[PDB]
RNA sequence: ACAC
């Protein structure tokens, strides 16, 4: 899947592209095209998946527009929201078994691969065996506090 | 709330 495309959500009715330009400028995140602002959400592409990930980590839930914290996520069309998830803000020196002991509560883990990342926290992509499993895992693990880190879970494109 |  195309992992450099971002979805930006939780925007106020009169969010303008200039607002998003400013936010990305100050976070030192390059974009490769213009911001496309709809109603309450928007889209923009980054030059590559590394910048797109840095944007999610730096911005999402963290920077405000008109007092509303923006959401920044991988852009994933509904038909590609199936089995695959990305988990971020994992405590740095956590070991597989502890993470795994969480993951298997929601189904069978076909694949799990760690993502290279600037931050001290870890990031992994996970493939479950069905759409239903992945949805439950997202619903119960997003926001889960683990060794004082808040896990963040979201869809990445599935084929 | 993921693009007439």
């Amino acid at each position: 899947g195309s992992m450099n495309k971002l979805y930006i959500g939780n925007l106020s009715e009169n969010a303008a592209p200039s607002d998003l330009e400013s936010i990305f400028k100050d976070a030192k995140i390059p974009v490769s095209g213009p911001f496309l602002v709809k109603t309450g959400y928007a889209f923009v592409d980054c030059p590559d998946e590394s910048w797109a990930l840095k944007a999610i980590e730096a911005l999402s839930g963290k920077i405000e527009l008109h007092g509303k914290p923006i959401e920044v996520e991988h852009s994933v069309p509904k038909r590609q929201r199936i089995r695959k998830l990305q988990i971020r803000n994992i405590p740095p020196h956590l070991q597989w078994e502890v993470l795994d002991s969480l993951l298997v509560q929601y189904g069978v883990v076909e694949s799990c691969e760690q993502v290279n990342t600037d931050s001290e926290t870890a990031v992994v992509n996970v493939t479950y065996s069905s759409k239903d499993q992945a949805r439950q895992a997202l619903d119960k693990l997003n926001g889960f506090q683990l060794e004082n880190f808040t896990l963040k879970v979201a869809y990445i494109p599935d084929e």
